[PDB]
């Protein structure tokens, strides 16, 4: 009886507080629920217009942004880079011609720099456009603040980021405290970096995703990088959220006429985007029977950067059709998986003069996993379903 009735004191609060919150959270998501069931009819109505889902359904989880995420990065077999060692590779070889004009051009990144002798650290060392780099351009956010911990890993390696400090993620509109993703080096990368050695920028806010690398400043024919991500979300409790077909964008699938960027490996269910250059085919998601970089050029509809033409720069975060290299994929449960990379074309499809040239190529990729779903008009949940308060009962 001794904290017992101040517990039970402490939830009787508690509960007469829910219970006077309680009919306007009803209410919120109730009209929600009606708004989303009515852009829902019309998703249906509309499924095969461009840019639009195959199979429609609002999007639970809301995970567009997370700028002031905070990082922790552990490997048992890896080594974690010092900021310093990260400095020193941009300023050489490859990514040394932007680094001049204060640009850290990460897809430049000679990354055999990175191998030095003293290079290891215990804990996570951020760098970016940041500190004494505040006034630096990336490539991946232009002015806008990115930064990385660095790792060094060989095919079978592993590390585990946990993401906490998060301000915007939600599911089923309730707040998620942590997300943890382990990433691994896919066994039967092609890479030909002889130390065996990838190096992947793990980004500090994670709907930004991973930077991997085994560039070593020459391009490889029949090369190619995967990572394997397997990811757990955490509910304001710690423990981990059961998804129910939450979205999971997968974006910037390139294909040019040397190189393809796909998905593979996943959890959960493809939903193709209606006028996408992205399929699935033998479990694995990518461009499928077209290039998609250039207008004309192996059968794509737009050019992938801006040239002028109408619908070019499909490939960035808020251009209109940047769907035309998307899809999504629905996942359930509290443990997932996929497998992202880039590959040589000719280790994928036939060998043919337009579609798939022997010419080598970087293997290198950025690639995100987040919430921001590219098809057209996709409902988010933002409002919880208010569990009825109970009443305590006294010791
Ligand atoms: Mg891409």
């Amino acid at each position: 009886y001794e904290a017992k009735l101040a517990k039970y004191q402490a939830d009787l609060a508690k509960y007469q507080k829910d219970l006077a919150e309680y009919p306007q959270k009803l209410k919120e998501y109730n009209e929600e629920q009606a708004k989303i069931k009515e852009a829902l009819k019309k998703l249906e109505q509309d499924k095969n217009k461009d840019g639009h889902l195959t199979e429609p359904s609002a999007q639970s989880l809301v995970y567009d942004s997370e700028p002031d995420a905070k990082l922790s990065l552990t490997t048992e077999d890896g080594t974690l880079l010092k900021s310093s060692v990260v400095d020193e590779a941009f300023s050489k070889s490859t990514s040394k011609a932007k680094y001049d004009q204060k640009i850290l051009q990460l897809d430049d990144l000679d990354i055999r720099g990175l191998e030095k002798a003293d290079s290891a650290t215990s804990t996570v060392e951020l760098y970016g456009n940041i500190g004494n780099k505040s006034t630096w351009t990336t490539n991946v956010g232009n002015n806008t603040e990115v930064k990385w911990g660095s790792v060094l890993l060989k095919r079978g390696q592993s590390v585990t980021a946990t993401y906490t400090n998060l301000q915007k993620t939600y599911y089923n509109g309730k707040k998620v405290s942590k997300i943890v993703y382990k990433y691994t080096v896919d066994k039967d990368s092609k890479f030909q970096n002889p130390s065996g050695n990838v190096w992947l920028g793990v980004f500090s806010d994670p709907t930004l995703g991973v930077f991997a690398s085994a560039y070593t400043g020459q391009v490889e024919k029949d090369t190619s990088i995967f990572i394997k991500n397997e990811f757990t979300f955490y509910d304001e409790n710690d423990q981990p959220i059961n998804f129910d077909n939450a979205l999971l964008s997968v974006a910037s699938l390139n294909r040019e006429n040397n190189s393809i960027e796909m998905a593979k490996d996943y959890t959960g269910k493809f939903v193709r985007i209606s006028g996408s250059s992205i399929d699935e085919k033998d479990g694995k998601i990518y461009a499928t029977k077209t290039l998609n970089f250039k207008k004309g050029q192996g059968g794509s509809r737009w050019t992938m950067y801006p040239n002028g033409q109408e619908g070019s720069g499909w490939d960035s975060s808020d251009a209109p059709n940047s769907w035309y290299g998307a899809g999504a994929v629905k996942i359930s449960g509290q443990h997932n998986s996929i497998t992202l990379g880039a590959i040589s074309a000719t280790l994928v499809v036939p060998s043919d003069s337009v579609m798939a040239v022997e010419t080598g190529k970087k293997p290198n990729i950025w690639y995100s996993l987040n919430g921001k779903i590219r098809a057209v008009n996709v409902p988010k949940i933002t409002k919880e379903n208010p569990t009825p308060p109970v009443e305590p009962t006294a010791p």
